[PDB]
């Protein structure tokens, strides 16, 4: 009985943190500080929802250098 309410609770729990994650994301929040607050799953596929959103509406703008300028330091920074 208790296993099959973790085996759902985890799955809730794993979707919970990641609206949370593409939530702060949304409205301006750069991943660095998002890192140490949200699991590995939750952050991935937020960071993942966000890149495909953005990135389609720089296709349908095709101003892809600012978008890759912005990546570019992203990833800097995450290095640092």
């Amino acid at each position: 009985e208790w296993l099959n309410i973790l085996d759902t609770e985890i799955k809730l729990s794993v979707f919970t943190q990641f609206r949370d994650c593409l939530g702060q994301l949304k409205d301006g929040t750069d991943i660095e500080v998002v890192v140490s607050k949200y699991i590995f799953q939750a952050i991935l596929l937020s960071a993942q929802v966000m890149w495909t959103e953005l990135v389609e509406k720089c296709l349908q703008t095709n101003q892809f250098s600012k978008y890759w300028k912005e990546v570019d330091m992203k990833i800097k920074g995450l290095l640092d």
